[PDB]
């Protein structure tokens, strides 16, 4: 069964921790990757009720199970905070425009 389901994409806990670790390292190093400069701040415009404190950052999680290294980041993101705590897994799939919904 999937720990998070983002549309048709199925992720386990280990998928999320792996993506999160890569993103947090770049954030700590003050480095970014990709044309959209990930990781970057996640403003929470959607008003998600995350159980950890802001500020939050987002980083792509990819269904191929590879770590994001540039190119298209697809629809799915992990959202982590300054303490490297996971806030949530969110996706553009199933939401209008460039909005997000949470993966379930
Ligand atoms: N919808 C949304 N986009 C955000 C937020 N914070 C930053 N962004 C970035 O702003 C772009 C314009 O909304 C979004 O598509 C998203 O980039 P990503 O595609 O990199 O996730 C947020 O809280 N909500
Ligand atoms: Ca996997």
């Amino acid at each position: 069964a999937c720990d998070y389901t983002c549309g048709s994409n199925c992720y386990s806990s280990s998928d999320v921790s792996t993506a999160q670790a890569a993103g947090y390292k770049l954030h700590e190093d003050g480095e970014t990757v990709g044309s959209n400069s990930y990781p970057h701040k996640y403003n929470n415009y959607e008003g998600f009720d995350f159980s950890v404190s802001s500020p939050y950052y987002e980083w792509p999680i990819l269904s191929s199970g590879d770590v994001y290294s540039g190119g298209s980041p697809g629809a799915d993101r992990v959202v982590f905070n300054e303490n490297n705590q996971l806030a949530g897994v969110i996706t553009h799939t199933g939401a209008s425009g460039n909005n997000f919904v949470e993966c379930t």
